[PDB]
């Protein structure tokens, strides 16, 4: 009868809810995970502690005290994809992306810089002038210890890449190697970022304000304008130093151990690099639908979703993508996005079935938004600290998958950022011309 599927599906709707409120954080939570991140952030700056902290506040040898005029190329390995960009800075663009065969990004470090090298070939044939030496910058989205602005040493690769021969390398080196290598073409390497200083850059351009980026996107990571007496990794006290904050390994000590559920765990063991990047873990894109995913196949579990019988894509690694939770979480009401999504998915979904795994999506999604949140304002309120400015007005740049196309994310995170730091007025801006330009306003500078 009607009031005993009224029943069933009220009893079944509060042990979801149950289930899902594991993922709350109040705001002293957040308030905790934020006073451990700035801790461990004056512990990476410092000469003493800096082997030994988890966030490693990389100096980026970009300043805030310096321009070259013309042609000049931008690579992006690291986001998605691989994407090669010409920019004329006098700024106006030309662009190709190349998607990374599996095997490059998990063979060998000489695999992965031909197949870069390759492409760099490909785009200079299509627009006829693989004869042009050009100032080259290259945003290598990955921990990097610099020696300058033209020189650092890859520390770990991060993401799921694994290409052996990189690590404790110059990553310019490889890059120079591989272009030799070939002999198909030549650049001059000038300058190497990460891409939160890209955006950060990119987005400075705009908004002189702009003195924070940020990526929510396949990973998650931050940089920012330190004091040069603050970064005791480089001689001298004079002006602003960008700082790679590399945020993502946060918790890899064990600073988020009482914050970690039992799909964390399990994301975690299943990863390419187990033990690593567990803050960036419960925030980026790599691992957003994973976590997710694991969600519904607890629920499934618990015979509260899909009959309790998953089908073999549900049961497949990676195959709830972090896009797919975007798109749940932007159903109108009608519950036709979300059957789309798991119908798909080899499922047969009721109203319910759709209902509930909008719930999954949003529990994940809102606790990445809160988490990432704790982060941003940590370095916001440092940065009030160290200027010594009763009110701070800041930009922050931001780019990112997540960021960007999550129909909820930006407002949940904006909401929460805002509320963790007192005292200051904060924008965000997106970075809509990609790190291309960034890298490339860097190279006309370095090329010096
Ligand atoms: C000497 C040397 O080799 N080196 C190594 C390499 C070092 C380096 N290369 S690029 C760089 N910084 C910047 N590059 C481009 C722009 S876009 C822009 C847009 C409009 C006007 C001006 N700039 C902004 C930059 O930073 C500023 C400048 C002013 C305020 N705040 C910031 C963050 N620093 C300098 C020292
Ligand atoms: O791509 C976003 C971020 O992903 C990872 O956390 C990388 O370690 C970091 O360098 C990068 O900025």
């Amino acid at each position: 009868m009607l009031d005993d599927r009224a029943r069933m599906e009220a009893a079944k709707k509060e042990k979801v809810e149950q289930i899902l409120a594991e993922f709350q954080l109040q705001e002293e939570d957040l308030k905790k995970v934020m006073r451990r991140m700035q801790k461990e952030m004056d512990r990476g700056l410092r000469l003493e502690t800096h082997e030994e902290a988890s966030v490693k506040m990389l100096p980026t040898y970009v300043r805030s005290t310096p321009s070259e005029v013309g042609d000049f190329l931008s690579l992006d390995l690291g986001g998605t994809n691989f994407r090669v960009m010409l920019v004329k800075v006098g700024v106006k663009t030309k662009h190709q992306m190349y998607s990374i065969p599996e095997d490059a990004m998990t063979g060998t470090a000489e695999m992965l810089f031909d197949y870069i090298s390759e492409c760099i070939s490909d785009f200079l044939d299509k627009h006829q002038m693989k004869h042009k030496k050009l100032p080259l910058g290259f945003t290598f989205s990955f921990p990097v210890r610099h020696e300058d602005i033209d020189k650092g040493i890859l520390l770990n690769w991060t993401k799921g890449f694994k290409a052996s021969g990189a690590e404790g390398n110059n990553v310019v080196g490889l890059l120079r190697d591989a272009i030799k290598r070939r002999g198909d073409f030549e650049m001059d390497v000038v300058a190497m970022v990460n891409d939160t200083v890209a955006t950060m850059i990119s987005c400075y351009y705009e908004d002189h304000q702009c003195e924070v980026g940020m990526i929510v996107g396949t990973g998650c990571n931050a940089c920012y304008m330190e004091e040069m007496q603050n970064v005791e990794l480089v001689e001298g006290d004079e002006g602003r130093m960008c700082v790679n904050t590399e945020w993502g390994a946060f918790g890899d000590s064990g600073e988020l151990d009482e914050f970690l559920l039992e799909y964390d765990r399990l994301v975690d063991e299943s990863s390419a690099n187990p033990g690593q990047q567990l803050y960036e873990k419960l925030i980026g894109g790599k691992y957003m639908g994973e976590l997710v995913r694991l969600v519904l196949l607890r629920l499934v579990d618990e015979n509260l979703l899909f009959h309790g019988e998953a089908s073999e894509q549900l049961r497949t690694r990676g195959a709830f993508e972090t896009r797919f939770v975007s798109q749940v979480e932007s159903d109108t009401g009608d519950r036709k996005q979300i059957y789309n999504i798991l119908s798909t998915l080899g499922l047969r979904p009721s109203t319910t079935d759709c209902d509930i795994v909008r719930r999954a999506c949003e529990s994940v999604s809102t606790r990445a938004a809160h988490m990432c949140s704790a982060g941003l304002a940590g370095v916001i309120n440092r940065m009030r600290e160290s200027r010594s400015e009763d009110v701070m007005r800041i930009t922050v740049g931001v780019d990112g998958s997540v960021y960007k196309l999550h129909p909820s994310f930006k407002e949940r995170f904006h909401a929460s950022v805002r509320r963790l730091t007192p005292s200051c007025e904060i924008t965000f801006i997106e970075s809509e011309e990609g790190s291309g330009r960034g890298a490339a306003l860097v190279s006309a500078v370095a090329c010096k």
